[PDB]
């Protein structure tokens, strides 16, 4: 099955998932000089006041913090989007070292990690239908750099010991994802894809310019997770990122400057 190594990593995905070589794959390098400022783009509206986290899951590729998406409670709107997108889950991608880990890059700079808040377009009724549509998902991507701790991240970090291995989950209620956001909502946006199999070309990407800072101790806790299940040989969950893919016939737009 697919994963992050030499024989099952990103360079192999196209044999099971030929869209890997498609026209709107993610992530991409964000060449900041070439991105054009679009005065028609709106401020992003992030409305997370009523978010209901329920659980956290080690799915063997990353960990997902899941939300109750059965009512409009945590929604993304505005920005480049038409209509309303409901938060279903967030997860991260991170490196074995602080110098790598992000999926998107900014003028070829790789951040230590990248947070993905995944939302689906309510006009398609549920996530599984949304991923079959070119405007089905909106993913808010946020870079992480290592420096000062992110206090709003600590509840996540502290539960990771309980979900060390693939298939473990834990009650994870009352987590507020507002504590993972940077000060500015200035962003870049482009049409792309899921960055994991099945690599569906269903995502409007919204990548924030301002990274959040997390501490070395926080990211070290990410790197103690395992991609294996309990009772199997230990493979640290590190370097769970797909490299930048060809931009092809796409324009990256900036909400700023
Ligand atoms: C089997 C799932 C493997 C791990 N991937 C994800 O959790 C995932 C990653 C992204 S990303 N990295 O582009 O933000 C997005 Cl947008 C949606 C999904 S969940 C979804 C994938 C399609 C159908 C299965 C669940
Ligand atoms: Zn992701």
């Amino acid at each position: 099955h697919w994963g992050y190594g030499k024989h099952n990593g990103p360079e192999h995905w196209h044999k099971d998932f030929p869209i890997a070589k498609g026209e709107r794959q993610s992530p991409v390098d964000i060449d900041t000089h070439t991105a054009k400022y679009d005065p028609s783009l709106k401020p992003l509206s992030v409305s997370y006041d009523q978010a209901t986290s329920l659980r956290i899951l080690n799915n063997g590729h990353a960990f997902n913090v899941e939300f109750d998406d059965s009512q409009d409670k945590a929604v993304l709107k505005g920005g480049p989007l038409d209509g309303t997108y409901r938060l279903i889950q967030f997860h991260f991608h991170w490196g074995s070292l602080d110098g790598q880990g992000s999926e998107h890059t900014v003028d070829k700079k790789k951040y230590a990690a990248e947070l993905h808040l995944v939302h689906w377009n309510t006009k398609y009724g549920d996530f599984g239908k949304a991923v079959q549509q070119p405007d089905g998902l909106a993913v808010l991507g946020i870079f992480l750099k290592v420096g000062s701790a992110k206090p709003g991240l600590q509840k996540v970090v502290d539960v990771l010991d309980s979900i060390k291995t693939k298939g473990k989950s834990a009650d994870f209620t009352n987590f507020d994802p507002r504590g993972l956001l940077p000060e500015s909502l200035d962003y870049w946006t482009y049409p792309g894809s899921l960055t994991t199999p099945p690599l569906l070309e269903c995502v409007t990407w919204i990548v924030l310019k301002e990274p959040i800072s997390v501490s070395s101790e926080q990211v070290l806790k990410f790197r103690k997770l395992n991609f294996n299940g309990e009772g199997e040989p230990e493979e640290l969950m590190v370097d769970n990122w797909r490299p930048a893919q060809p931009l092809k016939n796409r324009q990256i737009k900036a909400s700023f400057k």
